[PDB]
């Protein structure tokens, strides 16, 4: 896996449609590794390909997988307001579930 | 060592820098027969090289304005059509290609 990350800050669903251009998909670390190398490309906080959009607090990739690793910040995923089902990884690699309508870079993983 | 990832729509130079520079990476310039080959492997069609002579008509330089030595044109080019043509697609045989520059193919974007 390689990882590029974005310049400027953009909504999941743009974020998604930036990888897929460049045949790629956006990041999901599927260990500490992967989740060291992504928070190292990324110089701010960050979209990962993950979301509880299908089933609330069932985190799974883009694809439908469900994920195994996970690396929640103290206190997340706590879906606070009127919901959060998008997930970014902050700059210390700890992830947060945000909305997925908010704007935040993206790290695209390609293979 | 260079990774090179085509897009899947096609754009004119500008907007193809856009979209490289976008995940920090730059238009694909191959440097040699090995990284063209890999540039094909890639690129599903007619795409765009990191590659122009719009400065000095003739004179081709990477997007960097840095004159590049080795190069793969097509038999008959670079012709420079018509109004013009000052940007350069790899065509699906390997071969280069003038274009102009506002004409629209795929891109290939090459990181490091
Ligand atoms: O205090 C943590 C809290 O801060 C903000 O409200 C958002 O970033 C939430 O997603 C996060 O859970
Ligand atoms: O005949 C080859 C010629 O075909 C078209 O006119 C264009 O693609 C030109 O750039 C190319 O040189
Ligand atoms: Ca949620
Ligand atoms: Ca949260
Ligand atoms: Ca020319
Ligand atoms: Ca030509
Ligand atoms: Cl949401």
């Amino acid at each position: 896996k390689y990882f590029m990350s974005s310049v400027r800050r953009m909504p999941l669903n743009r974020a998604k449609a930036l990888c897929s251009e460049l045949q790629g998909t956006v990041a999901t670390p599927r260990n500490a590794e992967e989740n060291r190398a992504i928070q190292n490309v990324a110089k701010d906080v960050a979209f990962l390909g993950i979301t509880d959009q299908r089933t609330e607090n069932v985190f799974e990739d883009l694809t439908g997988n469900r994920v195994r690793y996970t690396n929640w910040n103290e206190g997340e995923p706590n879906n606070v307001g009127s919901g959060e089902n998008c997930v970014v990884l902050l700059t210390n690699g700890k992830w947060n579930d945000v909305p997925c309508s908010d704007s935040f870079l993206v790290v695209c993983e390609f293979s």
